[PDB]
């Protein structure tokens, strides 16, 4: 079983970006605090660039779960650096917010949500 990958989510403690690997390449699952949650959903949608609310790409509002790799040219975005404190690509300085949404740099879109669900409160199944 390669296809999906379950998470335990007790594992990944609040502030903590945990990164695994799926289907060849990271896939991300962070553990939001109360600030990161209410600092997404005070966002002004409307000046994104790909606009969406940090509601619609979480399920559950203290875990964000995305694809780590960056939209502009495939590098791989680093946690907590940037200034939205979500995450910055080195490669051509794309910064993402704590929802994957891209705020500065040349990226065209907001980091890749997966299809996933959870299964109870301690797991997650991506895939
Ligand atoms: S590949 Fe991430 S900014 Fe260019």
């Amino acid at each position: 079983a390669m296809s999906k990958i379950e998470i335990k989510l007790s594992d990944i403690p609040e502030g903590k970006n945990m990164a695994f690997k799926w289907r060849g390449k990271p896939l991300f699952v962070r553990h939001r605090t109360k600030k990161e949650i209410d600092q997404e959903a005070a966002v002004e949608v409307s000046q994104l660039r790909d606009p969406q609310h940090d509601l619609e790409r979480v399920k559950k509002p203290e875990w964000v779960i995305l694809i780590g790799v960056c939209t502009h040219l495939g590098c791989v975005p680093i946690a907590n650096a940037g200034d939205f404190g979500g995450y910055y690509c080195p490669c051509h300085g794309s910064h993402y917010d704590a929802s994957g949404r891209i705020r500065k740099g040349p990226a065209p879109l907001n980091l890749e949500v997966p299809s996933y669900e959870f299964t109870s409160d301690d797991m997650v199944i991506v895939g």
